[PDB]
């Protein structure tokens, strides 16, 4: 366990780059910082780590405050992007810098088969170079058993389908050891599986801590719904409208129908409005139930996966994407028949950009 | 345009590995072999190319034919894994050469090796040589040595096989982008399901020798012939169960172990209450609450064992009986390991094959 009681950071000149930090890492968690750069969220993991010093707040791991405890005095492991391991050293004894109980050491750094290294078990850091090398750095980790790891950026020198393969084995490790994590990356897409709950950090601020369906189906604010999901999600400015006991969105001359269970203050009012691509459907199930909801776009450029198919298009003036299934029929300048799903439109202030829900 | 009418290679021992291939190219047409390891694939472009002889059968580039023309008199621009650069000279020498020798125009030498350099933005390499460039670079300069040559096919044997998971991505959109472009035939063999549904005009299937199917990629991909093709191209692979048809009043429905799904009015006579194999893709077997209300009739409950959440999508494994299937639904499941979910099984897209010629019933 972790604890960060209002923790701030402030940098030469005075500019504050960690503003008020609070939250409770319970124990045996996997917690993820993402954020744009400068977002604070590798200030916090040296800070954690106690290669930064913190300038207010406290710093808790498990019991003991550690705020101005060295960095080797906190059982703690960790793989930063300064991994940098010693040249004229095997790639065995630069995992074994465990200080120690000797030849059971190299029975759980042969383990590190894991990252699939054993190929390079005796060769030194100049023959490996980019992703191989920061396998080699995660392995001395890997064996260390401590209470708390910290990781920042650690499969970044890895090409796509490797980096996936050591997503996996992090997440069993995390599953085996059962020791708290802390993992920084700029990549999205790995917060989504591999956290338990995922800290949304901006120009200092954490904008939202939940976990990634909550962040993903529940944002705080217009900029954790258009940061995590790719592609964007679809913003338009529009008018909430009560028309009988319906209540309606209106956006150009398109007209949405939100469904009964939504609704006060804000009614006659002029908001934005937010839709995932996957919720703008093509398939003519929607177009039938959903006929109300249903708008003509112009299609512009369409792009096919095998996993989906995404449509880019134009309704009025507006520029929507759109996530339908594999290998549509739809192709550039035609005019395409979208239904927009109300059950998943999102509701922002137009001042504060924070939701209405 | 290339026609091959009715060609075979035969190897050494008589074992035949182009069987009756047939199919005509039409002039700026991009054209993918896909199949797999020995399918002929390799083969029959070595064939097109004149690097082996045509046992029996024509093959006519343009209007001549060219069993018997020697592959540099056949305009052809070859990218394959022979062309290794050459190595001490300027990747502008490099893509100079063929055109050098073709008769030289020196003048109009320069002014197509740099419009085919900034086709490629290679411009600031044209005096690098191959062994300073690295794999995706030397990929885009051996591309680059082919369009100089202003061919009548271009001909490529998995280019981008040398390349990492990104950047195959990036160089796959510019080729795509590319014959779009020049407007010439292109012929493409790779190992690679995927481009199927992103890169050609049109797609020949071949398995064992013999073309299985030749389609534009939707096609290809809606309406395939057989198993193998429905096997094939998609992925994560289609579903395959035994099923036995059967009528009951008017309606048709398919049973497999407990279960009986009803295809809707259209689908019809001399197949029925016999035992078919069944083939639903993932992206129809779809847990959406729209679609357990509209197909309430073909609602299944599956035991969820392993789900993969991959932002694009949510991979959902589970089995019904003693039969297992995948299904590919919207990115944020709440469906996890353990649990029973109520999937929809969309009738209108079930392919119905015979269990022993296992060809498909429509």
């Amino acid at each position: 366990s972790v604890k960060l009681k209002g923790v701030y950071k402030r940098y030469p000149g005075g500019v504050t780059a960690v503003n008020d930090f609070n939250l409770d890492i319970e124990d045996k968690e996997f917690i993820i910082l993402v954020g744009p750069s400068g977002c604070g969220k590798t200030t916090t993991l040296r800070m954690v780590a106690g290669l930064e010093e913190i300038t207010e707040g406290e710093l808790y791991i498990g019991d003991k405050l550690v705020n101005d405890v060295a960095p080797k005095d906190r059982d703690i492991a960790m793989v930063f992007q300064n991994y940098a391991l010693y040249p004229h050293m095997s790639v065995f004894d630069n995992m074994a810098f465990g200080l120690p109980k000797d030849e059971i050491k190299r029975r759980v750094l042969e383990a590190a088969k894991i990252l699939d290294i054993e190929h390079l078990l005796e060769r030194k850091p100049k023959a490996l170079s980019g992703g191989q090398r920061q396998r080699v750095a995660l392995g001395r980790a890997i064996v260390r058993n401590p209470k708390v790891f910290l990781m920042d950026e650690p499969l970044s020198n890895l090409d796509a389908k490797l980096r996936v393969q050591m997503r996996t084995e992090i997440s069993k490790l995390h599953q085996r050891l059962q020791t708290t994590f802390i993992y920084v990356t700029h990549d999205q897409t790995e917060a989504l599986t591999m956290g338990t709950r995922i800290v949304v950090m901006k120009d200092g601020y954490i904008q939202q801590v939940d976990t990634p369906t909550n962040l993903y189906e529940r944002p705080c604010n217009m900029f954790v719904a258009g940061f995590i999901g790719s592609p964007q999600m679809n913003f338009v400015n529009a008018r909430i409208e009560k028309r009988g006991d319906e209540m309606h969105l209106l956006f150009g001359k398109q007209d949405i129908k939100l469904p009964e269970g939504k609704a006060s203050e804000y009614v006659g009012r002029e908001v934005v409005m937010g839709i995932r691509p996957e919720n703008i459907r093509d398939e003519e199930i929607y177009l039938e139930s959903m006929s109300e909801n249903v708008v003509e776009g112009r299609v512009e450029v369409v792009e096919m996966l095998g996993s989906e198919t995404l449509i880019y298009m134009v309704i009025d003036d507006f520029e929507f994407t759109a996530r339908v299934n594999p290998r549509s029929k739809a192709r550039p300048g035609d005019v395409i028949k979208v239904a927009f799903d109300a059950n998943k439109i999102h509701l922002f202030d137009k001042e504060t950009e924070k939701t209405i829900m």
